[PDB]
Parts: C-alpha cells; sequence; structure tokens
C-alpha cells in the first residue's frame, strides 16, 4: 500500500521534576526496502546537545537490525547497536526481543540484554513495559502507553524509573511527515 520517499517523524518531550528540560526529535527516512535511514537530535538548555544518526537492516523477517551511532561535537562520540524482533507468547500479550549494544573506544563493547513487552491490560491501548535485568541485579524499570484517537496521528506516554534518576516522564508523538 505504502511507497518508497516517504518519511516519518516523532517528536520526543523528556520532563522532569527537576527544572532541567530535555527536548528532541527522531525521524526516519525510508528510500529502499534494504535499509533505510533514522536520525534523533537531542537538545538541551545547556551546551551539552548531541546529536544521533544511524542506518536500519533488516537481516530477518521476526529479527530486525538498527544501528544507531551517537555524534557529539568531537570527531566521535559512541556507536551502539539495537535489536528488536517479534516473538510468540502463550497468552494474547506479545513479547519483543530487545537487544542493547554499547561500543566505543576506550572502553569495550557490551551487548545487555534486553525485555520489552506489549498487550492491552483490559482497554483498548498498547501498554509497553520494557525491563533490563542483568546476571548480578536488576538494571532498570519503565512503562510505556501507547493509544491515540485516530490511525493518523498517534501519542504515547513512557516513564523511566531507576537508581539513576528519581523519575522521569517521556511523551512521543507519532507524527508522519507532510511530504
Amino acid at each position: 500500500q505504502d511507497k518508497p520517499g516517504s518519511a516519518k517523524a516523532g517528536g520526543w518531550t523528556t520532563y522532569n521534576t527537576d527544572n532541567t528540560f530535555k527536548g528532541g526529535s527522531y525521524a526516519k527516512y525510508v528510500l529502499s526496502p534494504n535499509l533505510a535511514l533514522k536520525g534523533e537530535y537531542e537538545w538541551n538548555n545547556s551546551s551539552l546537545n548531541s546529536f544521533k544518526a544511524g542506518a536500519e537492516y533488516v537481516a530477518t523477517p521476526y529479527l530486525k537490525t538498527e544501528v544507531m551511532t551517537e555524534y557529539n561535537t568531537d570527531n566521535t562520540f559512541r556507536v551502539t547497536v539495537v535489536t528488536e524482533g517479534r516473538y510468540p507468547v502463550d497468552p494474547n500479550l506479545e513479547l519483543f526481543p530487545g537487544g542493547w549494544y554499547t561500543w566505543n573506544n576506550s572502553s569495550l563493547n557490551k551487548g545487555a540484554p534486553y525485555t520489552r513487552a506489549e498487550y492491552k491490560l483490559t482497554p483498548d491501548l498498547k501498554l509497553l513495559s520494557q525491563v533490563v535485568y542483568n546476571t548480578d541485579n536488576t538494571f532498570k524499570f519503565d512503562t510505556g502507553l501507547e493509544y491515540k484517537l485516530s490511525p493518523n496521528l498517534k501519542v504515547k506516554f513512557e516513564y523511566g524509573w531507576n537508581n539513576s534518576s528519581l523519575n522521569e516522564f517521556t511523551v512521543q508523538f507519532e507524527y508522519d511527515l507532510s511530504s
């Protein structure tokens, strides 16, 4: 149904109890089926902003690979790899295999496990729960919700929770480009 050349936009509003506020937006340019381009700009009140960009390569129909490289004022900041796919589940809920990989020049490459669940707690919504567990102990825990009024545009609100940050509230804005 859809055709090549079209792109998708997605705003990201990061708000926290503290005065410090974070804002950014990510978009994916689909030109060909082989691979697609991606870019997410992260701006902040301070002068510590950055820009991450990469590409999305499809190795399998069930498992997809998306290389996301983080660029900064310097030559290079760091390159991370993300792996997502579709996993079956006994019940009605769905299981999404998440994979986080952090590669840098200073430190060594490491790929931590990621578990992303998505289902309807009851109402006609898409509750996305992201949990990160490690061999030692729990890594982090965050929740997310996906809802909308029309198919054209959509909105989602997810909050992160961990020892590092007390409580962060991020709301994504799904909106397809005009051209």
